């Protein structure tokens, strides 16, 4: 219920703390919300389910935000800019959810969790190639380079920004100087 | 030599299963290997652009040939005791980035025309490229080789440098 949400947010926070270089315990978490260790399981069968709900929140957020973009912008280049900004801003506002995107927070959790993350990225990348291909349908003159290279190139930029954000201890924010960086990234597109 | 790498890269994967000390000595080796290699590059190529190319190839190739050592550069391997170790790795990237910036700054004196953009931005752009590739190499379980299609990717990354 309402308590369910309040439990996930506490975890995302702990995931961004030193806990991530460690291991979140059902004990350390039930008190955060105040409820009993047992009452915690009334909303979550296990700690793994909590991660899933977090991963699921992540995919819903990204996927849904991307869909909106494609309806507010008809331009290919502008759509690409927004998708990257979207992934960088999301990370920045959710330092804990980023440690999952980067895998660091899944090291001592069900390796199956990394799988979901890996599938999510492929999903992102696939959406990115789909967008770039349409440039020929929208602008006639499309990209003279394979969309698979371009899309991966872009997602690598995003992942590299998130990775630098995590290791630096959230010091180097993903969006800092984004608009100054984007033109350099767009220069890679053809 | 390269043999002193396969052995240590093999050591890193083994310890993930004092340990802190070793990982520290390993972070030292990684630095010593990367720094030395970059210096040698600056002696075989005078061209700024080509120098930037070789330095990125170096980082990518090193990681690719040492999956266990990349796990350290990406921090994943330091996720069990962590803390200070990740900090030393951070200092490693700061050293690489700095080197990257110094190289970039020499374009004006060497070729005449420099960059219209701040070297701090460009350097962090190339290093972000490398960290993205490396990180995707780890989460893919070493399937996405960091250098795959490098020569096709490099002209694009170079397009960001004026």
């Amino acid at each position: 219920r309402n308590r369910r949400e309040e439990i996930l947010q506490s975890l995302a926070l702990m995931l961004e703390s030193s806990d991530g270089s460690q291991r979140i315990t059902t004990a350390k978490l039930a008190a955060s919300v105040g409820v009993s260790e047992a009452a915690l399981y009334r909303h979550f069968p296990s700690k793994t389910r909590m991660f899933d709900s977090l991963i699921e929140f992540i995919e819903d957020s990204l996927i849904t935000r991307i869909n909106l973009i494609l309806k507010d912008e008809k331009d290919t280049t502008a759509r690409l800019r927004l998708i990257v900004l979207l992934i960088l801003g999301f990370g920045e506002r959710n330092p804990g959810l980023t440690r999952i995107l980067t895998g660091h927070a899944l090291m001592f959790e069900q390796d199956r969790l990394q799988g979901r993350i890996n599938q999510l990225f492929e999903r992102i990348e696939v959406q990115l190639r789909q967008v770039m291909r349409e440039k020929k349908m929208r602008e006639g003159e499309g990209y003279t380079l394979d969309e698979t290279l371009l899309a991966s190139q872009l997602l690598a930029f995003c992942e590299g920004m998130l990775s630098r954000f995590v290791r630096s201890e959230f010091k180097y924010r993903p969006t800092d100087d984004f608009e100054a960086r984007w033109p350099l990234v767009a220069a890679q597109l053809q």
